[PDB]
């Protein structure tokens, strides 16, 4: 099924998401949801949040070459933990919750995460680059953080001013 996404200004995206403790077939239709609904919209990434459900797990699907998301591609990040972080970059994101804005963002450039998948598998993931960036993106969704709260002096004026 299509979810609502709910949008800023929204106090929703401010809540503190939950720890899934229950890795069963209504967990599993809810990413099943998530998915539908990210793909949708044209999105690469969604935290259960940004549909209304304040749970610790989101979603990332990045397009491969010929620009097309595979499902078998698609990561879902539960309960999940930095281990650790390095570097910096700036990068040029959106969000599904704050549609038609983008802006550059400090993002660091190099994570670790621990996070079960919805078997409740433990992983360990590094990423770099874009899926390091999703990821930081996302987990700061679960903490009620929308990457316009990063925005330095000069960009929420230009992003007030878009509004
Ligand atoms: O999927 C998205 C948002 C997509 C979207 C769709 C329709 C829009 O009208 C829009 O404005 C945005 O964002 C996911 C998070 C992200 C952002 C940047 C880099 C890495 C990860
Ligand atoms: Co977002």
């Amino acid at each position: 099924a299509l979810l609502e996404i709910i949008h800023y200004p929204s106090k929703i995206l401010r809540t503190i998401s939950k720890e899934v403790v229950s890795f069963d077939a209504k967990l599993h239709q809810q990413l099943d949801d998530m998915y539908e609904t990210m793909i949708a919209s044209e999105g690469i990434g969604l935290a259960a949040i940004q549909v209304g459900l304040p749970l610790r797990m989101l979603i990332i699907n990045l397009p491969q070459e010929d620009g097309v998301q595979h499902k078998e591609d698609c990561l879902e990040i539960i309960n999940p933990k930095f281990i650790e972080t390095g570097g910096s970059m700036m990068y040029k994101e959106g969000c599904l919750s704050v549609p038609g804005f983008y802006e550059e963002v400090e993002r660091f450039e190099k994570v670790k995460i621990e996070y079960q998948n919805r078997f409740a598998e433990v992983k360990v993931l590094e990423a770099s680059e874009l899926l390091a960036v999703a990821i930081q993106h996302e987990i700061d969704h679960l903490n009620g953080v929308l990457f316009v709260d990063k925005l330095s002096i000069l960009k929420r004026k230009k992003f007030e001013k878009e509004l």
